[PDB]
């Protein structure tokens, strides 16, 4: 069981950061969304457009998937996204990310019926 | 098994106008630090001071805990803290917090050997 001391540190300590930062977004979000367990997911993109807009990409332009599958689609317009890229100094379990605010077209793999995004392939 | 659609939403969707804004700190932190599982923790304080300074509180001013326990201590000096409190709109699983940065004395319960903070009781 997690020690009471460790629980206090988890719930109540943030010595190394503050709210006023913008650069800590990826560190917190990758943690929040469970992509830092077992290993640090090296690269991950968050999209800030509506879910409806992102879902709509599956009905937009067919493009090549980076993995050679044929289920990828590119957004008709640029989208507000944040790229989270693991830094050189990052070392599990202390997963460190550079937060980059970007506006680019996204490419998603789609699957299911209705076809919805299942994989974030790239931004272009 | 988590659906592919849900996994994409978890990993890639953060719909909104200002994801990295300071106002979002508590939303990110309460999530990352595992205080939004099952229910939204209603109130939680983060401390931005050195862990050494927070541990030092266990040797400072004795004060009675809110719950009547007798192992609480108040910091001699004010500390930089962030209050996270559920908004009137917050409803699990969509927890929502107001982030408030203040400087106040902290009150913590101290336990174990070495005697260290185990519970955050109050700010004053
Ligand atoms: O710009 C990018 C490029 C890659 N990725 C994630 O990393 C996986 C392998 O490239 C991509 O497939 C994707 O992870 P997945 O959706 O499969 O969980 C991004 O998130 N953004
Ligand atoms: O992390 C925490 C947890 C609790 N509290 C104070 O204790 C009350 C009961 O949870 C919380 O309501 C709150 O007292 P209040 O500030 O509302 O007077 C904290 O201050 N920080």
């Amino acid at each position: 069981k997690e020690s009471a001391a460790a629980k206090f540190e988890r719930q109540h300590m943030d010595s190394g950061n503050s709210p006023s930062s913008s650069s800590n977004y990826c560190n917190l979000m990758m943690c929040c969304r469970k992509m830092t367990q077992g290993k640090c997911k090296p690269v991950n993109t968050f999209v800030h457009e509506s879910l409806a807009d992102v879902k709509a990409v599956c009905s937009q332009k067919k493009v090549t998937c980076k993995n050679g599958q044929t289920n990828c689609y590119q957004s008709k317009s640029t989208m507000r996204i944040t790229d989270c890229r693991e830094t050189g100094s990052s070392k599990y379990p202390n997963c460190a990310y550079k937060t980059t605010q970007v506006e680019k077209h996204i490419i998603v793999a789609c699957g299911g019926k209705p076809s919805v995004p299942v994989h974030f392939d790239a931004s272009v």
